[PDB]
Order: C-alpha cells, then sequence, then structure tokens
C-alpha cells in the first residue's frame, strides 16, 4: 500500500524530533534540511570543480555546480509535474501527499543540487586514480576465493593469510570497499559522517542512488540488476545505511523512491548544456551543431521526437524578434522542447508504476533504455562524445587530473606504510620526534577528517582480533576522504606546492 | 484602495506575450518558465567570479556572488512561505486572490533574490566608484545644475549645454546626471530586459525594481519616498520600458513593486552573518574573539534581550565541531526571530506595501531585529571589512575598472560622422585602434546599441545627444558585465603584462 507518510520521513539519526508535529512543524523541518545544504562548504566546492570544460577565466562555462542548480530545476519541475498529476487523479489525500506536497518537491530539488557533492576533483577521472592507485596496492582480486600462495597485496595485516579464518572474509570486504571509491558513495559518507550534516532520513534517502555495496564481490541478483549498478555505500556507513533502511521502509537494496525523479533529472540535464557550451568554445557552430544531430538521428520522419524538438528549435532560431540572438534562441528552445516532451514522460512513469517504485524494486529508469525519449538523450550523448569529449583540451584536463590525483596519493603514502602502533602514536602525540615527514603529512589532512578517523576507531572493540583491519581500512578512508574533499584547482595547487614549484 | 495580488502578479510579457484565460496550472508554467530563463543565464554564472568580500580562494571554502545570492534566495523562499502561512491562519489569502497565486508568489521572490547583483560591476562597490568617477570628469554633471555657464567642463561638444536657447539643455542635463550614477540595481534592470533579452514577466521584472529613483535624477527626493528613491533604480535608456512597466503592475509613479520588499528583507538579514562565519574561517579572528566582539560592540547589554535569545544562546550550543556549531546556530536563532519579524511587518503594512508607497523597509530601525543586524554589520566593518587583503582587493579593483575605462577612451573620443562609420564599415581604415578596440565590445552590447540609436528619428536635433548617450551605455554595458577575473585579465592584457 502507497502512503507517502511512510516514506518521507521527517526523523533525523542524532538529537532527533519526536510527536506528532504539523504540517507546517514539519515544512520547516525540510527547510531547515535547505539552508544546512546551501551553506554547506561541500556545495560551494563545486564552483570550483570542473564540468567537462577547463573552467577557465570567463564564468561562460558551467562548473559542477551552475550544472546542479540547472538540473535541481529539471527535477523541480518533474516533481512539481507529478504532484499535479496526481491532484488531477484524486490520487493525492489517497496517497498520503496533500500535507507533503513542500517537502515531495523540496528532497527532490536539494537531492539533485548535492550529487555529485561526493565527487572527487578530477571526477570520473579522480575516482580513476584512486581506485587504480588503491588497486596496485590492494589487489582486491586475489582474495577473490581462498587464500592465493603469492599475495600481492601490500598491507601485512590484510594478506588473505594462511588458509584460515573469517578473518579472511573482513579482508575481503576490506580489500575491495577501498578500491570502489565512487562519487555517490563518498556522497552519503560527506553528508553523514564528515560534513555531521545531520538530514532526515527521507533526505538522505534521496541521495542514495544505487544500493550495491562496495565490498560486493559477485555478479548481481538478475532482479536488481539495475539498482546495483554501481556501489552507493561503503563499509563505513553500513551500519548508517541499516538504520536507513528500516527508517525509509527500504528492503535489502531497495531503493528510495524520490531518487528515480533526481536521476531522471540527471538524465535530462546531462548533456545539452555542454553542447552550447561548445558552441560558446567555439568548437562548431549552431549550424553545424543541428546537421551533425540530423547526421546522427538517421531515420528521419515528419512527427518524431527529433521533428518536434529539435527540428522546432532550428527553425525558431531563423527568423526571430526578441533580438535574441540565433545561439540564444536555439538553445532556449532545445532545453524547453526537450523538457516538455520529455519530463511528462517521466512524471507518468513516475505515476504509472508507482508500486514498484514505492517499494523500492522497480528495475529500471523513469527514461526507460528502450523509449523514444531516450532515444532523443541518446541522441545529444552521442554527439557530444564524438564532437565535445573528445576535444583534446578536456582529453588533457582528464589526463592531467589523473597524474595529479595520483601523484597526491603517492606524497601521503608514508601515512600508509606504517604500523598500527606508528600511525596510532602519531595520532596521539602530535609532535613525534623520530617521524618529523609523517607528523607533517598528518596534520594537512583536513581536522573533519581526522575526527571521522578517531571517532570511527574508538567505536571498536580495542581488544578484537580484527581491530588492525579495521584500523587500516579506516586510515584509508582517511586519505580518500581527505583527496575526494579537495576542489580541482586546490587539489592541483597542493600538487604543484608539495612537489615544489610555487612561489 | 483594495488587495487584489491577481492585479500585481502580472504574467504576461513584453515581447510576443501570452493573452487568454490562463488556468492556475498555466500560469505556474508560464512562472516557470522564467527560472529556466534565469537559471541557465550566463548572468548568473558569472556570479560564481565576482566576489562577495574576500579574495577568490583556490578552494571554494569562501562565499562568492553566486553562492551568496544562494543563501539570500533561501531567506527570501522563508519569508515568502511565512507571509502565506500566516496568511492563510487570518482566512485572507482568497479574500486577497493569493489562493490561485501561492507557487508564483514564492518564486517571483526566491528569483529576484537570485538575481540581485547580477547587473552590479565586477568589484562590487568599487567598480560603481570607478565607473561613476571616471564619467564624472569626462560629463561633469554638476555644470549642468542650472543655466549654461561660460566654461562647461564637459569634454562633449554635443552635450556642452550650448550657449542658451533650447529644452535640448534639458536632455543634456539628464544625459549627464544619468551617465554618472551608475547603479548595479538599475543595470539589473538594463540587463535582465535589453542585454539578456531575457523577455521575463513583468511581475519578475517589477520583483528586482529596487528602488523608484531615476538616475537623471538631479534634486532632493520627496519627503514621502525619500526611502524608495534611496539609490537610483533604473536609467533613462530604460523609462519607457519602466512606464510600460509601472502600467502593467499597477504602481503610481515612484512606487514599488510588493514583493520587492521580501527580497530587500531578505538581503538585509543574510547580507552580513555569512560574512563573519567566513572571516572566522579565514583565521581573521577566532569564534570565541568573536563572541567577545559582538558581546562589546552590542553595548546596552542586558536581559533576554536579542542577543540573549539569538547570539548568547548559539554561543553555548558550541560548548559541547566548534565553528560549525555556533555558526549553523547563529543562522538559524537570526532567521526564527527575524523572518516571522518580517512577515508580519509585511501583513501588519500590506495596504501600502501593495498601494507600493510605504516608505519603509521591512526591517528598519527602531524594532530589536535590525538592532541585532546592526550588531553584525559593526562588527564586520570594524573587523573584517578592515582587514588589509579586503581593502587591498579594493583599492586594485578601483585601479582595475579605472584603467580599463581609459583604455577604451578612444571610443568615446570619436565625432559621431566617425562612430557611425565605424558601425557600419567594420574595417574604417584610419582608425586602426578604435576598430580593433570596438570589436572587443561583446556582440550583445554592440547589438543592443545599434538597435537603439535605430528607433530613434535620424533628422531630430536631440539625435547626436542620444547617440553619445548609448555610446556610453555601450561602454558602461561591457565593463560591468565582466566578472572579478575577466577584467583583471583585460587590465593586465590590454596594458601587456601577459
Ligand atoms: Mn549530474
Ligand atoms: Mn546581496
Amino acid at each position: 500500500q502507497i502512503d507517502f507518510r511512510k516514506k518521507i520521513n521527517w526523523h533525523r539519526r542524532y538529537r532527533s524530533p519526536q510527536g506528532v508535529k504539523t504540517e507546517h512543524e514539519i515544512l520547516r523541518i525540510f527547510e531547515s534540511d535547505r539552508g544546512r545544504i546551501i551553506n554547506s562548504p561541500a556545495i560551494r566546492r563545486l564552483q570550483q570543480k570542473t564540468q567537462v570544460f577547463p573552467l577557465e577565466r570567463n564564468a561562460a562555462v558551467r562548473t559542477r555546480l551552475t550544472h546542479s542548480m540547472e538540473v535541481q530545476q529539471v527535477g523541480r519541475y518533474i516533481a512539481k509535474e507529478i504532484l499535479s498529476r496526481l491532484k488531477e487523479l484524486k490520487l493525492l489525500e489517497a496517497y498520503g501527499l496533500d500535507e507533503l506536497t513542500g517537502p515531495f518537491e523540496s528532497i527532490v530539488e536539494m537531492s539533485c543540487l548535492m550529487h555529485d557533492i561526493g565527487n572527487p576533483p578530477f571526477g570520473h577521472f579522480g575516482e580513476a586514480a584512486i581506485n587504480d592507485w588503491f588497486r596496485q596496492r590492494l589487489h582486491p582480486e586475489d582474495a577473490e576465493s581462498q587464500p592465493l600462495t603469492d599475495d600481492r597485496c601490500s598491507v601485512a595485516a590484510l594478506r588473505l593469510r594462511d588458509g584460515e579464518e573469517p578473518l579472511n572474509e573482513l579482508r575481503r570486504k576490506i580489500r575491495q570497499d577501498l578500491c570502489h571509491f565512487e562519487g555517490n558513495a563518498q556522497g552519503i559518507r560527506l553528508v553523514h559522517t564528515l560534513m555531521r550534516m545531520n538530514l532526515t532520513w527521507a533526505q538522505v534517502g534521496g541521495i542514495l542512488k544505487y544500493t550495491r555495496p562496495a565490498w560486493w564481490r559477485g555478479e548481481t541478483p538478475e532482479t536488481h540488476h539495475y539498482l546495483m549498478k554501481k556501489p552507493g555505500y561503503y563499509l563505513s556507513e553500513e551500519a548508517y545505511i541499516a538504520r536507513l533502511r528500516k527508517e525509509l521502509n527500504l528492503a535489502l537494496y531497495s531503493r528510495f523512491p524520490l531518487t528515480w525523479i533526481m536521476e531522471a533529472a540527471d538524465d535530462i540535464s546531462y548533456c545539452v548544456a555542454d553542447l552550447e557550451d561548445a558552441v560558446e568554445k567555439r568548437i562548431f557552430t549552431v549550424e553545424q551543431l543541428y546537421h551533425h544531430l540530423h547526421e546522427a538521428w538517421g531515420q528521419h520522419e515528419k512527427g518524431s521526437l527529433f521533428s518536434l524538438v529539435v527540428e522546432n528549435a532550428w527553425e525558431k532560431s531563423r527568423s526571430n524578434s526578441l533580438s535574441r540572438s540565433t545561439e540564444d534562441q536555439f538553445f532556449m528552445y532545445l532545453r524547453v522542447n526537450t523538457l516538455n516532451k520529455l519530463v511528462p514522460y517521466a512524471a507518468q512513469r513516475f505515476i504509472d508504476n508507482l508500486p514498484a517504485i514505492f517499494a523500492g524494486t522497480f528495475n529500471h529508469a523513469l527514461l526507460e533504455d528502450a523509449s523514444e525519449c531516450s532515444d532523443l538523450l541518446k541522441l545529444y550523448k552521442n554527439v557530444a562524445v564524438k564532437h565535445v569529449f573528445s576535444h583534446p583540451d578536456v582529453e588533457r584536463l582528464e589526463l592531467q587530473g589523473y597524474r595529479v590525483i595520483s601523484g597526491l596519493l603517492e606524497i601521503y603514502r608514508p601515512l600508509l606504510s606504517l604500523s598500527l602502533s606508528d600511525f596510532t602514536e602519531l595520532v596521539e602525540k602530535e609532535r613525534v620526534k623520530r617521524f618529523p615527514i609523517e607528523s607533517r603529512l598528518f596534520h594537512k589532512l583536513s581536522t573533519r577528517h581526522r575526527l571521522a578517523y578517531v571517532e570511527a576507531v574508538s567505536k571498536l572493540p580495542s581488544d578484537s582480533p580484527e581491530f588492525p583491519l579495521w584500523e587500516y581500512y579506516y586510515r584509508c578512508r582517511l586519505l580518500q576522504d581527505y583527496i575526494s574533499g579537495m576542489t580541482d584547482l586546490y587539489a592541483w595547487d597542493e600538487y604543484r606546492r608539495l612537489m615544489a614549484v610555487e612561489q
């Protein structure tokens, strides 16, 4: 049975409110979440991480932040559309949404703003740099099935040792987890553990995009192949996601229902803006873009999406009043026409499949990989892939980012090439006499990250035989937190500085 | 009169407008269109590289004009939601014509918040200083305050009050005064209508008409409107458009759109706390020292005063992260007292605010709530805005914009016939520098100059006066549309140091 009062959970993990609360009181809780996010440093840092182009002098080109804002507006429209559609069907009160219209919209909007919040400095390639660096260090595949005669893991405490013990199972998970950094999983870790934001359960469910655990080592079940596409949460947040599943009535591996909407807003906004920026960067003219889109659509008919959306924008751009630029006019109507077709479709799909979406078990996206709407989105991606993401300036930035994050990890390698007693001594005494380098390296790590390491390790049972395994897991999480929390420019700056090349 | 917001929340447009019935849902979709136009505008994106108080950092820990505008948007949202909730509790929502405009009402406020500072020139208050100073020395608007004077210090022949047989001197008077009162709020109206051609809804544009004084105003403003006419609100170049707007929004002369008080209140609130949070991040003073500076600057300290309920409270929560805890609850405690006060003030004065004639702010002195804000401001002035890094940036920004204007003097030091020849033939043989300088001007600005000039009657004796005005707006558009970093770059590039 569908009752959104049971999914839109306004409680918090810490210092929680309890007890009935009016519509207006519930409104205030979710607006509090809004203020927490908007004033978060993690949101402000998005204006200096890059979205496709190198982020140059005139802010003409999008950043992770301005992209998110554009995405947030698409998510707002879908939510408004779903709700409006439901009011006309008379299902509003029946679905328990009559006193939750605002929060429903707000949760979607903030989840849009908050994708990419856990993304490392150079996007897809920073993740790559992290996971590649730890794979050569941990070799999780040599921990697949029972000890290997010669384990290539660099760490004594993690080596799959002597054909015995369950720990081998914990080692199996730790090694896999640390080699599957994923921005979405880091986002949950960020809003809960690092920033200590104390969001509502509903809000955090909205950024839990995938439900596969990072330590998962096999093929995902046939029934959940889509919701488990990428890792969604880390080993370190397993207890927290457990409490979240209970609070949001999630089965294991089930998704929060508003996540499908944010996912659709991502899918829509994923590309068009990058073409507009490509025209700004003078890569091709708007005229050339129309023909690249005309060519890649192929099977052309009077009546198709192409005709109704992208051909429409091309004609409007030719002979307009409102003294607007041709390119301004083309892209404005490319954006609007795309929204007018793709938002209602996403909203309807949400409603048509609301039972499985509510249960969180619906193994599909709103813009289903089959549909004609997904074909329009594939159209934009095909052009962007062959003509924008391949541009040398973009590709070089990707090369540069990979070397920067890779090199940074080596600079902090000393902190990992240390025994437990050694690293622990560095945590208690601020100045360790015989470890001058590791000392100073330790203090560069942001205070929030060191605090989360101390807090996590202190919650462990001191005497357990798995303690050194857990400590190392948290030590690595400490470093990955520090790196992934940087901006593109900060990480570039620290790299050059710690190799001594700035003044 | 009587209060009906169906008459203020005007969803028509200036160009290619919608007319005809429109259901509640349709009107919502119109106002959601404005949202998409604004959020996707380059002019909002340029806000992430214009500075809000502190120099830009390599890790964006510090606020920019964009992050600041987002915080202001959230405060505006709350005040709007609060007014609507109070009004439903009073049973006045349908009574005031708002029951089908709840959405738009909130959205117009939210966007107006995001869109203040959109017209601000690069280095903020000081780019404004640079522009007005540079044109003051070229146009000397005070030398047209009365009868023509024998020695008109205006550098422009056609703008000197010639001899003494004209109402053309009256237009000269306005042009000279207008061009020396560049004001970001007035530039914002120009930007969203003429330059970006966003074709926003009348209500949405009325929301950013913050002040009602024309930039060409030369004397003392009336006692009944001294607050609404504090700073200039629109330029001579937009006079006719602001006339269409006043009609569409049912504004008397010098009257304000009612939702502007809400945006204005959100600005006043989130204006200062964030800068203190940043001051602590940059390790200028500790949160402990900051507490004591606030205790001391509150002077007359006592009881269960607003200090005790808001800042002393936030100090206590922080003693059990520390800086985050203090500022999280400092912002929150401040909102919880000041947003309802504004929502109350707005409803308590809704007749005058609806007529648009209320000569006060929603907060405005008197109140203990304004005393709280003044406390944040007084501490920020004595301890943050006085920091040398801030003051150096303000010095540098002033030189940059001043120098940039001097680099483009040649475009201004040209006759009409010469400048016009430069607009048609792109290559003018004998003007190599002026030619190349002219092309550096953004296409959107050049295009707005052409449209402006073409609407004029060619034969008129005032034509050369208008062209110089539009030529000057052309330069001011170009400069004010830049970001902090681009302007610094262009300065260095054109002075040749890269
Ligand atoms: Mn995205
Ligand atoms: Mn402001």
